[PDB]
């Protein structure tokens, strides 16, 4: 297989505004097919990317900066990965649909990137909910690390896997006061799992693993999950970073299709997390190890002072449908403390005052259940409340209303669930029978309410719902009314069809 | 039309070697179609480029550094510019879109020189008759100098180059390092190109000649005798600006235009100090108030902004294109603003020692005459010795041999000539009569021999042959043998058909 820690970790370029003034900042980002070096031991890797880079241009925004972005489609008409077509109306309809969603963004539905607000090359053909070309981002939210990715109806797994993903960092006058590592020591890390062929081209399954004969199934077929052979950080496969012996701020973002990591430093140094999806934690938390699921973001600090002239590997203890291989997916990247101290370097902590969030005075309680469904061909259809995306809206919160959502997971798998617009807070988890639900259907709890860990007590937009467990989440639906979405961020699950509309007002 | 001096002059990225060691340095450069910026007030333009950049990744090489480059074709199978099929004869199923990279001014073995008929389609699916190697080797047995790599595909060169396949290749020498010249941030490549864009931000290349009466009998599309662009780009951008410190800067000026020849001069009439030509450093630096720069000529120059702090000095042109120079447009190249503050001297010494004093008396004298005739349709074919590229070889220099070539220009045009593999030296120019020649066919000289200017006394690979004039140049054909080319580097002339093979036996 490919030799590890040979390619230098690329810092994704900051996006340059086409035009900028006090009133607003305008960007023009085009989606293109390009051929990029993933590893120096393979050939060119055809990828679909934002402005010719994987990850896409990192967009730097400030609280209440009117960031306008024209997301353009300059892709081939046909797709280079397997497109099943037995997922979604056979009145085809352009094959290559694209729409950009800013994950964790406080935006109006108009510029949120609705799955059915898609567009083909130069907007030649659009989706039913298409409205405008130039998306507006007012950024009325806390300092945090947001990421933009394709959300095209039933193509999200493929378009994201193809490389359509990038960083969107929001800075805040509060943030500047925290005396953290900045500039050269403030590095975004987009972790993705992938598989490549000998010819250096991408590989994405045409059928599920078992797949008896050609009996019943379509070709190509959607897979219930996808676990990659190799691990890429930002651009490159198992890369390295030359660091100074000092404190670094890494913005860790799991952008993988299904894979969930359990990251830890090879030296068992403490990984100090200062922030989650929504922004800074109530307090920084000493991790040692920690789990990171699709679309979760961990704003972290690691101190290399005292490991001067030493090699420290970023390791994973989380398998993917199989035991973690030490030679491959047990590794993420490698820090080498070789670069010298540019200047005198000491850096050292009170944090964000954590709002009271009283759930007793809520406006409504919802009980949402995760369930699996079968199809004609006899393969899993992952569903929310046993409801297909295309069915009538059930989740209809009022503009201003505060709701408590009880996510029940009877399934054997863990599911990271994500909600557009809002940043919710986790109340608690509670384990239930997972066996009488086989006979009856009524929930009964094995144990008492377990409050979330300190890193989950902050603002989250994507949360792990564990198996045989009910997790309660409170959210204040403010602001911007209109139609949004909530879904599971496992791409394979999201498409076909663990995704439902969410109507504010 | 376009508002000038609004876009920053970009500095083309240095190429990163795939792999490198003492024995060799290996690069993988792919040609791709991408959509760039170009100018804030025009939308993204579709371009063909090397590793997604215009210009291509500037490659930094050292004297005797084994440079191995894999030039790959990842282009569409059809071309986006006109393509006149009535120029070159078409073999079996000659694919549309042929590519081959030539390192202009490179001391390369024929195999790695990029022969016009050593072309290749996408991923080498189909090759040209003289195709041999997938990887090109560059041993770099030559002086410190400003080289550039560009497409030289048989009868497509004008289009493929216009589309943007052009990049810098810098040879550095141990006796270039001792010069104490401006280095790193203050050593800037400047690729000047003329272009025309449509309102939609797409490229425009003429489909026919300027005037056509009832489409006459002429074909569509037709190749034009010359191509003059309305807008001027430096490196990436249209009429850009450069924020400079008040000190000495080293600019490597390269005219990469189709047809257009510039007469550059600083608007403040500050001295432009040229230190080097095509082949390398001059015998002495020479002071230049204004100077003429023709396609494929390189001027290694130093400009001192020290005396002009806080001012705005524009780089101007006084050279028209089949038309009076327009002050609002093609009279301008770019704009230097001396606002950046001083990080961290007054020149250094006349320069490079070179061979003694045009000794001549070589093994062979050639008399090559430039001519123009007509075709079926009644448009100009430009030819060398009234010989088409596909006729038998007349220019066959022996491997050791030193030849003197007498280029006779009876033509009304200035036709600059380029020779592959060698770096020749100019003996002299001498104007004849032309009318005597056109009427009789005998050369008779109006005036005595005029020795070249001090900047032409060095090593050149492309030289301006003026009208009604004979120019003598001497060249030592070492150190490689095989099949090479010589031609006029006005691309439109080059393609139909002012190009001939040169055998080095
Ligand atoms: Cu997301
Ligand atoms: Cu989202
Ligand atoms: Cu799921
Ligand atoms: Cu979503
Ligand atoms: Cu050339
Ligand atoms: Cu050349
Ligand atoms: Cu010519
Ligand atoms: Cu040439």
């Amino acid at each position: 297989n490919l030799e590890k820690f040979v390619d230098e970790l690329p810092i994704p370029e900051v996006a340059e505004p086409v035009k900028k003034n006090p009133r607003q900042t305008y960007y023009e980002i085009a989606m293109e097919e390009v051929f990029l070096k993933v590893h120096r031991d393979l050939p060119p890797t055809k990828l679909w990317t934002y402005n010719g880079s994987l990850p896409g241009p990192t967009i730097h925004a400030n609280r209440n900066e009117k960031v306008k972005v024209k997301w353009m489609n300059k892709l081939p008409l046909k797709h280079f990965l397997p497109v099943d077509h037995t997922i979604h109306g056979h009145h085809d309809e352009p094959e290559v649909k694209t729409v950009v969603h800013l994950h964790g963004g406080v935006t109006p539905a108009s510029s949120d990137g609705y799955p059915e607000a898609w567009f083909s090359r130069d907007f030649e053909a659009t989706g039913p909910f298409f409205e405008r070309e130039v998306y507006e981002y007012p950024n009325h939210q806390q300092a945090c690390t947001l990421w933009y990715h394709d959300h095209a109806m039933a193509l999200t797994r493929l378009n994201v896997y193809a490389g359509l993903a990038g960083f969107y960092l929001i800075s805040d006058a509060f943030e500047k006061s925290l005396e953290l590592p900045k500039d050269e020591y403030d590095i975004p890390l987009m972790i993705m799992d992938r598989t490549f062929q000998e010819d250096g081209a991408l590989f994405y399954p045409s059928r599920p693993n078992n797949t008896p004969e050609d009996s019943d199934l379509p070709d190509p077929s959607i897979v219930p999950f996808f676990c990659g052979e190799t691990i890429l950080v930002n651009g490159k496969v198992w890369p390295y970073l030359e660091v100074e012996p000092r404190k670094y701020r890494f913005r860790i973002l799991n952008a993988s299709n299904t894979r969930t990591y359990e990251l830890h430093l090879d030296n068992d140094a403490t990984i100090l997390q200062i922030g989650s999806d929504g922004g800074f934690l109530p307090r920084p938390v000493h991790h040692q190890s920690f789990t990171i699921a699709p679309a979760e973001r961990f704003d972290v600090i690691i101190d290399f002072s005292a490991y001067e002239n030493k090699t420290i590997t970023l390791k994973n203890k989380a398998g993917c449908g199989q035991e973690v291989n030490p030679e491959t997916d047990a590794n993420i990247m490698q820090f080498k403390v070789t670069r010298p101290l540019k200047g005198r370097a000491p850096k050292t902590p009170i944090f964000k005052p954590l709002p009271p969030l009283r759930p007793s005075r809520a406006d409504q309680e919802r009980t949402l259940t995760l369930t699996g469904t079968q199809d004609k061909y006899g393969r899993p259809i992952l569903l929310l409340d046993n409801h297909f995306w295309n069915d009538p809206v059930t989740e209809n919160p009022r503009l201003g209303s505060v709701e408590v959502w009880s996510i029940v997971n009877p399934t054997r798998g863990t599911h990271p669930i994500h909600l557009h617009l809002v940043q919710f807070r986790v109340i608690d988890r509670r384990p239930f029978d997972t066996e009488v639900y086989q006979s009856t259907g009524d929930i009964v709890y094995t144990g008492p309410n377990e409050a979330p860990p300190l890193h989950e007590q902050g603002y989250k937009d994507t949360i792990q719902a564990h198996a045989g467990e009910v997790i309660r989440i409170i959210a204040r639906f403010v602001p911007y009314s209109g139609r949004y979405v909530w879904h599971c961020h496992i791409l394979e699950h999201e498409d076909y069809d663990m995704m439902r509309p969410m109507d504010i007002i």
